[PDB]
């Protein structure tokens, strides 16, 4: 059951619901060659993202126009105003290779919460973590502030030529990598942040991180005009 049949809207609404994001087929075909393919991929991938598929016409329908799709959705909680909830699958042609990729650009989007769980999925490129106290069980609010405030800055520099990746993370839960950037770990609700290079360069934001987020401006234009000096 590497996909997960959903047989009922009520099923469906009860996958999407979850802390992580889901991927969801939509085929009013159960042996097309498309459908195989899906399964390829959600059988390669089984553990690192959470698949399942529908051949329940009312879903089918909405979510697709030739019987044959895949969305992405993104947490409820996660949900904000630089992207959206769901990704559809936007070529023609399906394959294991493709869904794989497709997966891999889009399901975390512009500044996922790195958790335990997906840590190595989105560790390994040129990365900025902003930490703090994220906890969507008892900080739903204190958590999106944040967020939404590094993000509000990332898009800037996304939108412009940039390439870095965003996330944020619990500064209890993460205690010991924070070690490797001479940052401390703290019960305060005020993100730390830090880059790590794909090639192993640490850069460490030295000012005090402004509600304003002109601070977290200053050290990434910084670090891309690379006046920064490395961490070590």
């Amino acid at each position: 059951p590497a996909s997960v049949p959903l047989r009922t809207e009520e099923e469906f609404k009860k996958f999407i619901s979850d802390k992580d994001a889901s991927i969801v087929g939509f085929f009013d075909d159960s042996f097309s060659e498309a459908h195989s393919e899906f399964l390829k991929a959600a059988s390669n991938l089984r553990d690192n993202y959470r698949f399942a598929h529908t051949n329940v016409e009312s879903l089918v329908n909405e979510y697709d126009d030739n019987g044959e799709g895949i969305i992405l959705f993104r947490p409820s909680h996660l949900t904000n105003k630089f992207e959206d909830k769901t990704v559809a699958y936007t070529e023609q042609k399906m394959t294991s290779g493709k869904i794989k990729k497709f997966i891999q650009e889009n399901i975390f989007g512009i500044c996922p919460h790195m958790t335990e769980d997906n840590k190595d999925l989105i560790q390994g490129k040129d990365l900025l973590i902003a930490y703090y106290d994220v906890d969507y069980e008892k900080n739903a609010k204190g958590s999106n502030y944040w967020r939404n405030r590094v993000m509000m800055v990332a898009k800037k520099f996304l939108d412009a030529g940039h390439k870095l990746n965003f996330a944020v993370a619990s500064r209890k839960t993460f205690s010991h990598e924070l070690s490797d950037f001479g940052l401390e770990s703290t019960a305060g609700e005020i993100p730390v942040v830090a880059i790590r290079t794909a090639k192993g360069e640490k850069f460490v934001m030295q000012e005090e991180f402004s509600r304003d987020g002109k601070a977290l401006e200053r050290f990434l234009q910084d670090y891309f005009d690379g006046n920064l000096k490395r961490y070590l």
